[PDB]
């Protein structure tokens, strides 16, 4: 029986958060194993695009989950709260690690990983669910603990675990806030209880472990919020998305007015025709991407007008979704276990490279992907 992988995502954990004395368990794990200086998200530095890149080794441009909210000619609208869109395999391109695992006779078990509610390439994990808000830390930790300990025919090669708590506190109060730090401490403590119980179960010693985050978090000070219609009025172009990566689709015959008012440099954003976007972002080829794409600057939000009023103007808040080469957008990568090096540090690298490492650790043939299989070989013990 080969060594299991445990894949843990802490949403919006910024890469410097391991070096503030608030992650004792993750810091111990890094000392015991392998730690990257940081891991750079793919564009857009949003939650669904980047979780799915992590498991596919593909840029959002290739895998089709190009934003959290999308429209498609055949499939219509997609967003995080339209359940039969998220559960529709047709949105999800490529092959995520759980599909590759089950296709080998082995079994994957997911706690709420993006894409895990759909039969991607007609393949569901053996364990999965419909994401619901407000689940307890110990509830999900103890469930994952269960699935690592199972045996016989219901033995899992892969187990995933997700935590929203850090991401949600960053939006609410910013990454330098005490709430964000408490969220980090809480998720770290929860992972320590998982790890301790895995030892008591005797699964820790045969399980490889990888902890990552999908991106980091920038502070969004008060007064750093504008209307999407300050960028382009409704009469000329439809704001497909808001937040930090704003997509416009010009009303029929308004391409020229939309472009004259939108394209180029503005106070706190810039905009591009999708095929002319900065090539380092490797983004803009997928048809599901709107015709015009605007990138807000670090620290700034553009919101649908109805939000912009009801946003109780007071608190420091936060956001991601900015340029993935920003230090503030940097995610975490660490790993530890029987097939991984010990006491090792790795240069900063890009999140597409994670796929090739997991595929080896999971004993699956690696699906075609955008990453470099050489990058994370040093992470392996031998
Ligand atoms: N599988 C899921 N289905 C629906 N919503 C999710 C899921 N996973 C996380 N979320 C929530 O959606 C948000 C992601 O948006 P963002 O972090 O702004 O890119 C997080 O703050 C989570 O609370
Ligand atoms: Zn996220
Ligand atoms: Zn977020």
């Amino acid at each position: 029986t080969p060594h299991a992988l445990l894949l843990i995502s802490i949403d919006g954990l910024r890469a410097d958060m391991l070096d503030r004395g608030i992650t004792p368990n993750l810091s111990h794990l890094a000392r015991e194993g392998v730690r990257a200086r940081w891991m750079a998200p793919s564009y857009p530095s949003l939650t669904f695009p980047n979780h799915y890149t992590l498991v596919t080794g593909l840029r959002p441009d290739h895998h089709g989950i190009v934003h959290n909210s999308m429209r498609d000619p055949t499939l219509g609208g997609f967003w995080l709260s339209k359940s039969e869109a998220v559960g529709d395999a047709r949105w999800w391109g490529g092959e995520p690690v759980w599909v590759g695992v089950e296709n080998t006779g082995q079994h994957a078990a997911t706690w709420s990983w993006p894409g895990s509610e759909a039969a991607i390439k007609g393949v569901r994990p053996s364990q999965w669910r419909h994401y619901q808000k407000g689940v307890r830390l110990d509830t999900r930790v103890d469930a994952v603990r269960g699935w690592l300990a199972t045996d016989g025919a219901q033995r899992n090669r892969l187990v995933t675990l997700y935590f929203e708590h850090v991401d949600e506190a960053g939006h609410d109060h910013g990454p330098e806030s005490r709430q964000y730090a408490d969220a980090v401490r809480a998720v770290d403590a929860a992972i320590g209880r998982l790890l301790a119980g895995m030892q008591r179960d005797g699964t820790r010693a045969r399980t490889n472990i990888i902890v990552v985050s999908d991106h980091g978090m920038a502070e969004v000070a008060p007064g750093h919020a504008i209307s999407v219609e300050d960028i382009a009025p409704p009469q000329i172009a439809t704001a497909i998305t808001d937040g930090q990566v704003i997509g416009f689709e010009p009303l029929p015959g308004q391409q020229a007015a939309a472009e004259a008012s939108v394209l180029g440099a503005h106070d706190h954003y810039d905009c591009w025709r999708k095929a002319e976007l900065p090539a380092r972002w490797q983004y803009g080829s997928h048809p599901r991407i709107p015709s015009l794409v605007c990138q807000m600057h670090e620290g700034w939000d553009a919101l649908f007008p109805d939000k912009l009023a009801k946003r109780a103007q007071r608190g420091t808040r936060g956001s991601h979704g900015y340029d993935p080469a920003l230090p503030s957008m940097r995610a975490v990568f660490l790993a530890q276990g029987p097939d991984l090096a010990q006491g090792k540090t790795l240069p900063g690298f890009d999140n597409v490279d994670v796929y090739a490492l997991m595929s080896r650790l999971l004993g699956i043939p690696a699906a075609p992907n955008d990453g470099n299989p050489a990058t994370l070989l040093p992470a392996l013990r031998m």
